[PDB]
């Protein structure tokens, strides 16, 4: 029992972190096989960043200008290319600790672990959700750029996020590992704001199932609802629409607990309409939306990784 | 910016986890150099656990009865001994991934990361506090015993916790790495309850400093208080006494923000007396007590590990 915000074990990713320095600029990179992936703005000074022409800055660089360090050891760069907002540095040594891996673009509502790094060294690990507005509520300082986010499935690391920037209200934005931003953001120091965020309904329901499994059951009511009527209420409280696909994904938890999804929706509707009245669910005084159905099952069933 | 419950990177510990099987009982062990450390109740069946005589059970075992597996590979056991509630299995192979490490007994109020493991494989990592009542609010299932808790300081892993059991209300209890329990608990399946818990005052103050550093400043009032008067109020709300040592430990955060500790105490007193009135601090609707002053500084200053 118990339910915690749990991150994936970070060791497979720790073995891939390096430092990339170009001129006076240093950030983190990810070394897989013989390639180092990092934010392209390693080639910028704190003056180029107001309106940089990356293509222009890069043509004036050559391989030797990129100083890549894995711990002590310098990796010799033997090629470079830009892909969207990431640079790929081909190095002359393959990383012997490279895990089985994939690059995936995640969808809003999905979670992942972040390994926050500075100067190529890991500081800590935490779990994040890709928010509906394509930001993450991270914890990142100067020097954190090139830190990555990931999921693990058995032995395979799915890298889904590389960190680039901090927006107003202290939320974060970055790219997939092909250098395409999540959301409408650009890698330049210019006025940018996140869209209004929404609550990830399916994750809230997942977490309510987690509460039932842990014996926190006070909020279950005796009613059901239709999907349609549920969505009209959710809408008012700035919850995302619940789709049939979401219902289908909640099927395992529904089967385990014997609570139909639309019955749990009726309980959620009452929490939204009446509040929690000073009570907690799983220790929390607010409804939590950063656990996916899979996160709940993984945690409550003891799924392990290689 | 941003503030998250952040765990240490787990890789150094992942490289030390193994599976120990005795008879039909399997739990996790920790392999450092040529020793495997695990809960002594690996030698028990689900019948011996009501009132086990460990000394008696152990004398009937020999080295070969302990099946130790590191991934695929079986490690040959060449000696065994019991120390308090842990077994130490001497094996014929030194773990080549052993980090620099120490065994430490932590104090109530201190935090650490848990690497939750099943069958010798890691499932996830999260941060925990040793509660004043010597429990932790963990997330552990059947098969999690022998999972460890740890801190990292640069290159050195301080192991402070090995998991043994779950108490009523879904909280957890275990030992240091010399097999001595935290709190009054015993490794037997018998009626045991945690003492009433208390809020870790110094950690709450630490977290309020974290809020100020992140620009969440609404709760700062214009007053100060004495330590004595603060402690009379804290007492009523089941907060631990704040000592001068606690004040001294908050000195770095106080200096950084320019808010005297007793001024922050006055703000805390008002939160305790009046509540948060529906507002949040760092996204939380309750006062949080599982961040130490050091955790705040580590996270807000970007301290990294080897
Ligand atoms: C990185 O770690 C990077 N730092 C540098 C420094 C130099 Cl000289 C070159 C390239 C990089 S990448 C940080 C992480 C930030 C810092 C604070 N917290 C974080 O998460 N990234 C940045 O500094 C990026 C970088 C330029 C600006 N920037 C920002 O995050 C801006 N944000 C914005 O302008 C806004 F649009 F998002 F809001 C701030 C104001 C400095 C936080 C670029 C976007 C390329
Ligand atoms: C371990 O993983 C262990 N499991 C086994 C199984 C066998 Cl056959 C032998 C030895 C061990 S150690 C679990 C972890 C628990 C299970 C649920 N969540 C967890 O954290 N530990 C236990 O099962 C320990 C073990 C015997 C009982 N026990 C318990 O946790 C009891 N708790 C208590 O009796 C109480 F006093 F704490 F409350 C419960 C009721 C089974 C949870 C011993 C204490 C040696």
């Amino acid at each position: 029992s118990g339910f915690r915000k749990m991150a994936f074990p970070s060791g497979k990713v720790e073995g891939c972190m390096v430092q990339v320095t170009c001129g006076t600029t240093t950030l983190n990179g990810l070394w897989l096989d013989d390639v180092v992936y990092c934010p392209r703005h390693v080639i910028c000074t704190s003056e180029d960043m107001l309106n940089p022409n990356y293509e222009d800055l890069l043509i004036r660089k050559s391989n030797h200008n990129f100083l890549v360090q894995a711990g002590n050891v310098q990796l010799r760069v033997i090629g470079h290319s830009m892909q969207n907002c990431v640079l790929k540095l081909k190095v002359d040594t393959a990383n012997p600790k490279t895990p089985k891996y994939k690059f995936v673009r995640i969808q809003p509502g999905q979670t992942f672990s972040v390994l926050a790094c500075y100067n190529g060294s890991p500081s800590g690990v935490y779990q994040c959700a890709m928010r509906p507005n394509f930001t993450i509520k991270g914890s990142f300082l100067n020097g954190s750029c090139g830190s990555v986010g990931f999921n693990i499935d058995y032995d395979c690391v799915s890298f889904c996020y590389m960190h680039h920037m901090e927006l107003p209200t202290g939320v974060h934005a970055g790219t997939d590992l092909e250098g395409n931003f999540y959301g409408p953001f650009v890698d330049r120091q210019t006025a940018q704001a996140a869209g209004t965020d929404t609550t990830i309904t399916v994750n809230v329901l997942a977490w309510l199932y987690a509460a039932v499994i842990n014996g926190d059951r006070w909020f279950l009511n005796r009613f059901t609802t239709t999907l349609n009527d549920f969505n009209l209420v959710a809408m008012k409280y700035n919850y995302e629409p619940l789709t049939q696909d979401h219902v289908d994904i909640l099927g395992p938890l529904s089967a385990q607990t014997g609570i139909a999804v639309l019955d749990m929706c009726a309980s959620l509707k009452e929490l939204l309409q009446n509040g929690m009245n000073g009570r907690t669910i799983l220790g929390s005084a607010l409804l939590e939306d950063e656990f996916t159905p899979f996160d709940v099952v993984r945690q409550c069933s003891g799924v392990t990784f290689q």
